[PDB]
């Protein structure tokens, strides 16, 4: 294994089209559900193709039509639960209508929609047309105490949004760059600047950023994308997007499965071309000195994974927080997060590199025995999926006692 | 004027949508001529919109139809010759058919086409389906002695081309990345890797690279591009392409002028987001130590242009070679090259940043007097076009005696 | 705690004379024993002042005179063994005469000397006038099987030595730059170049390098050093020397204790001025990718120690090898190595940053219980010596089973 | 000619003792004159050995004894004026007594001394015990209007001096690090920190810094220096000192000429080991963007000198200011400054790299003819001294009209 080039120009000159990527795919895929992909049979196919999140668009349709979509997604998802080693969690996301002309943060219709999403147990909310930090605080208040674990992703879609960006990011759980709407309010040749500014600031803060709208638009009518569309998805992944989103392509178009399969192939290839040497150097130089044990353990773990070219980082997590701390240093290796909390496993799709697995097994009596069981479970999953094989090296992160907030141990172990 | 950020991540975070670009546009625009843009009236409009090069596609049409296209381009071009300060040179390029199925380097039909282009006085040839260095040597031999100043740009469009790339680049004058054809021969998710490898190697060699095919494809039917198409043109400019090319958009589509105007606006905006501090540092570290005076003068001139934030670099040139040496260091400022040779002025469109001007005035008796005349001419052009105004600072490059190969002097002068 | 400067020039500009150093002193001190410091009473004072190694010079004196020096050093050393928390191990080193005029690698007299040092149980040998790798192999053969754990440090002292340096370094355990002799064989204004070349190559190989001769020479006659002597010791520490050596100053001079105390104060101050940000970045970029678990754990541990500003790295070691792997990344924090092997504890003085402690306690029945005992012992030592206090953060390195070669675990723990 | 290493560690590893330095010596040599070196015969020998500046110490002696020293230095200097190509200018410097116990900035005795130095036409004043910016303003006021061109170098020698350093540097023309006195007022192990902080800040401001006291102290009694003294002079040159100073060694000692010759040899060797690639990169990143033509020309000239490995930079100067602007970028090549002003030629010894030459020839009638004469004079000097030979490449800096402040032209020319 040869070292990475010393300059950015030398790195580019060395890229190779005869060099197979690794089996894992770090970037998450979000699909809009609509007339062309509502059926249980089609949804089973989208799941096997690589869909992680199902977005429902509350611009159209009644509550009763939407509740029958949520039921089909869940049926499709549980059809795979028979074999715990190959089961994939799938999140559900609710997109609001917002202040729209066909004005206040949350309209009267949006109250009803948000309140409906707490009852149906969704994982995240995409709030349309956010202009200031007090709009996010309004949405957090309508979800109440019952929905205090639902994540809010703020949609940036006008000039005021871009100008007040830093205060919106401090209030939100994540950001969505909404290129369609944004490309009407500002001049279209400036959209690429707003996109890169916003991906840059979220990477620096360690928060999730989603790139949306018109990514594979020609695949509505034809089964292959144009040359421009292939380069637009790759460039979002190389700038640093956590997830990419399909709209029309999966909702209304003629080839929903081919579009999901195209995003899977491109993203995997772009991930092998990241210049990891310079990116990791910069995120370190920019990290605070702090007495927090969990932060010190995460940066240790990422640093060791580069030195031994490991096949994975295995993290045990209750709330997700330990896996989110490893993911902000952007390792090359996949992060396999093992959890017993089903909602923690659905939300972990928003962070780049986290591959979440749900442990079904009952708690053992001896606590050290319970810990070994979950580590062995994560080894079997990585073997079945082809992330590594017997005799390879993995990093394992754990804590010193039960409960959240005590991750402090990093081990380097051979795959049994 | 504040200094550039110390890291790449910090540079991204600081991009601003409320920051007007400079008037100059460094990247060249190549348009295909066909049924929708053959007329003298439409060509006059394309020239004012920003077209620098006219490509003729010898896949279709007779010699007699093509000769009437060359006559209309030249008429349109000379219609502006009345005012020497505002005249723009426009190059003509001949694209061969190549070994095509609807096999040797140059077919029998291609002999006739190449020989036709020497008689019509074209500036460059785009040779289709180049696989090895001995294919380029074949094309150079058919042009003969009469066409020894015609530039050969090699089209890379299959797996063999990509594998033998380094020897093709040493033989050619320039390279074209032909994404359409290349995206069938290799898997479509790998095209973006071949593109970046090839732009990287040409920047390192100081040779021109052109990015072609499907860049604004939706503008055939609609007057605005999709969000993906806007980001694909910007990313080619940020990777380091010298020129971008329109095909269907200008040949067959419904909105040829709008497509030329869209490429002009995007390219200007992307040029203001280049991270010049790191790019110039890398090209220097990679440059040979050599006893050549002209090379030492060019790097001096580029270095001074960053320190005083100059409005232009003015170069007097016979063969073009002095301007090509400044352009490989990628200055922020425009390079105004003043020449008396009309063919040197048409070919200078292939290098990023060169704005060529043709001096019409008769040679003065005293040689130092002739030199001052051409420098004053270049100052008037920059004033009329809005690159700078009275009291600004420009760099002026000249030589110590007449003839090619003696550029050795750099001055810093206020605009009179 | 503010981040380090972004450039070397900015780092220099920020040094401060009103900024107290940390209590630990990373660089080791080697003293020559002679007429002025042979007594048990004076040696007790040298030990408390900071001496780690006692060098015997076999140019003069009989075997019987030397054996009485070794007995006084050992008496002085064991006088402190009553309190296990405050005991300091002290190594003994035997310096050969070599091929000297007042010729083969090992003279007949040197056989007798080497064979005498195996019987007296020394820790290291300083072999004079090494010219080629086959000279080191000769010395290794005379020590035999009985002295296979004695370390060989090669003395570089002529032109041939410097020219064949790379092959001598691969054969040796460590290197000594012998400036006195070297400054006669090569021109004296070139000695500083040979010194920096040799410190550079040993840091790159992760091997110990010692800087010797005329460091505090004026302190033979006067109780204070000259301004030049103060800057010469600091500069050896900033280039990267593992240890510094006194000769005349402690052997023959009038102020042996003041000279030991001066070296202690200077070295401590120079260690606080190292530019750790750039040094750690370079040693990483230069490190091989390897499947060795112990290497991956060490670089993880050093990386975590910078992020949480830890007060120490605690390593359990049989052979020393785990501590030597942490030391080559040059942490800011002290490395406390806990061992049961007394010879491993004496030899660890040759590596920068290792503070060795000898565990006296009997082996516990349960192996995990034995491990906790030795970690607690190292915490008490660090508390007594003032390296940290209750509530601070330390890194602890251990293995998964008993025996050498299985270090694989890194924990971050609060001081109890 | 191979490129410099990519890292600082790699640069160190590549230093070579079998690699001859260039003939030029960039760092200036300052000698104290006293009983052992007052005679005309000995001073002629010191000049040929490499002395640039003669310091008079006004702690002892009457005005009448000092005036006879100034007369012998000037006689010795003019003895070489017969051949204009080989003449070396020599500056005279007056060191004050200061507020001393054996209190105000300038004592009553110091008024008399300063006023005496204006009458004797000295070039610089070394003001003892400067504590605040208002002390420098006091000295500037006593020199008056008559001595407004005399340079003030401030001596830093206590704790208050170091704390208020930044305001003292803005008021002064240059700084002297006075290690002898400073090493009593602060603890001696901290002197090396104060030295590096102060050299760093002066390099950043582009002002001269002198390193003084106890540099070759053992050469008072013996004809060779100790190993520590050889490394102390080299390290001041590698930190970035403009000049080094001898005191006792030339004033009172037994071997004045050998001491001057030792400083010459060491300094020449250290200059060949500077890591120019990183140093020039940092000084550029730190330089302001400004509309000043002279600054833009200087950085252009230094940048071209690295690219063509030139043998010299030739600058025509009235006040010195154009040469001082080239010197702050620390070129590898010598700067030959040609002047007609004799006081400008003596003061240019304080800046690293400037080799000043005095033109004696009468002004020509045609101004362009006068300019060519002085450039030819500088070529002959460089040939006689061995800085280059026929066919080599030099950089030549000039202005567009007569008078100070119009340098704007850089040429690359072969040596005739
Ligand atoms: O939610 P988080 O902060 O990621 O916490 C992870 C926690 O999981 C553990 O590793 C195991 O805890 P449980 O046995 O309670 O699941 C703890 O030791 C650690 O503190
Ligand atoms: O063709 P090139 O190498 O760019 O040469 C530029 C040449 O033009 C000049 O600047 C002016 O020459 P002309 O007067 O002959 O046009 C020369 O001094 C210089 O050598
Ligand atoms: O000699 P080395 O390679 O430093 O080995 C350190 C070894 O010490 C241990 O940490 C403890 O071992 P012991 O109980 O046998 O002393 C092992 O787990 C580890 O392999
Ligand atoms: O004193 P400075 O600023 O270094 O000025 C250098 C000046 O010397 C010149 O090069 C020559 O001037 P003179 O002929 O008056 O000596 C000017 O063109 C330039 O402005
Ligand atoms: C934002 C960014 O990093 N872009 C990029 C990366 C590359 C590559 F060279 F790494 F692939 N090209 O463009
Ligand atoms: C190849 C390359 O440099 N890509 C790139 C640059 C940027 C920007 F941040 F400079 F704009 N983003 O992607
Ligand atoms: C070899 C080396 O690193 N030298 C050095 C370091 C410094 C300081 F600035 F870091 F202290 N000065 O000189
Ligand atoms: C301050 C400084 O730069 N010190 C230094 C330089 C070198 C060398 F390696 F460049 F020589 N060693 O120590």
């Amino acid at each position: 294994h040869a070292a990475m080039a010393d300059t950015f120009l030398e790195h580019m000159c060395r890229l190779d089209i005869d060099s197979p990527p690794i089996t894992a795919r770090n970037t998450g895929i979000i699909c809009t559900i609509g007339p062309a992909s509502r059926s249980v049979e089609t949804l089973k196919e989208m799941i096997k193709s690589g869909m992680n999140v199902a977005r429902l668009n509350f611009s159209h349709g009644t509550h009763e039509y939407h509740a029958e979509t949520i039921k089909n997604v869940r049926t499709a998802t549980e059809s795979f639960a028979s074999d715990p080693i190959l089961y994939r969690p799938v999140a559900v996301a609710l997109d609001t209508k917002g202040p729209e002309i066909r004005l206040p943060a949350v309209s009267e219709k949006d109250i009803q929609d948000l309140k409906f999403g707490v009852e149906q147990d969704v994982d995240m909310v995409f709030a349309s047309f956010i202009r200031k930090a007090s709009d996010v605080h309004e949405v957090r208040k309508v979800l109440g105490e019952k929905g205090k674990n639902i994540k809010i992703i703020s949609k940036i879609e006008n000039h005021e949004g871009v100008r007040r960006f830093d205060e919106i990011l401090e209030a939100s759980d994540g950001i969505m760059v909404a290129r369609g709407d944004l490309g009407i309010e500002i001049p279209a040749e400036k959209v690429f600047l707003a996109q890169k500014m916003m991906i840059g600031r979220c990477n620096r803060a360690g928060k999730p950023v989603i790139c949306a709208t018109q990514m594979l638009e020609s695949m509505i009518k034809k089964p292959r994308p144009t040359r421009a569309e292939g380069s637009d998805v790759a460039n979002a992944v190389l700038d640093g997007a956590d997830c990419i989103m399909l709209s029309g392509e999966t909702a209304k178009g003629d080839y929903p499965l081919e579009a999901v399969r195209m995003q899977h192939l491109i993203a995997r290839e772009a991930e092998a071309a990241i210049y990891h040497l310079q990116l990791f150097e910069e995120l370190r130089r920019l990290a605070p000195i702090t007495s927090d044990p969990t932060e010190a353990t995460a940066v240790g773990a990422v640093e060791a994974s580069f030195k031994c070219c490991s096949g994975a980082i295995i993290v045990l997590t209750k709330s997700g927080r330990s896996a989110h701390q490893v993911a902000r240093y952007r390792p090359r290796a996949p992060i396999i997060a093992v959890t017993r909390n089903p909602q923690t496993a659905r939300q972990a799709h928003l962070y780049r590199g986290i591959f979440p697995v749900l442990c079904k097994d009952p708690v053992q009596e001896a606590w050290a025995e319970d810990v070994d069981l979950r580590v062995n479970f994560a080894m079997n999953v990585g073997k079945a999926r082809g992330f590594f094989k017997k005799g390879d090296v993995v990093i394992v992160l754990t804590g010193w006692r039960p409960g959240s907030g005590f991750t402090n141990t990093m081990r380097v172990v051979p795959v049994p």
